[PDB]
């Protein structure tokens, strides 16, 4: 219900979410780019992961 | 270089990252599940997005 506006262009890499078992050991890739959210574009109708710092609150 | 251990199993949905243009309007899907990171499993060698609260710091 909160809506956001994209502040910059972002082109997808095609990475998907990762299946993993309890006990696996993992490392974060590109930590310096910050965290991500699953999002839905009202503009295009597409859905996928986006970087948090590319968007700001919007009407 | 920080390593994490998975505390729970997670099965991928197959969602990818999302391409978007500056100015698009977006909404977050499943905000209550928290944020995500791109990660690489040392255990399986696979890479993909994971939910932050499924992992803890590890040796």
């Amino acid at each position: 219900h909160m809506t956001f506006v994209a502040l910059y262009d972002y082109v997808a890499s095609g990475e998907t979410d990762l299946s993993f078992k309890k006990g696996e050991r993992l490392q974060i890739v590109g930590y310096n780019h910050g965290d991500w959210w699953l999002a839905h574009s009202l503009t295009t109708g597409r859905t996928g992961y986006i970087p948090s710092n590319y968007v700001a609150p919007s009407d």
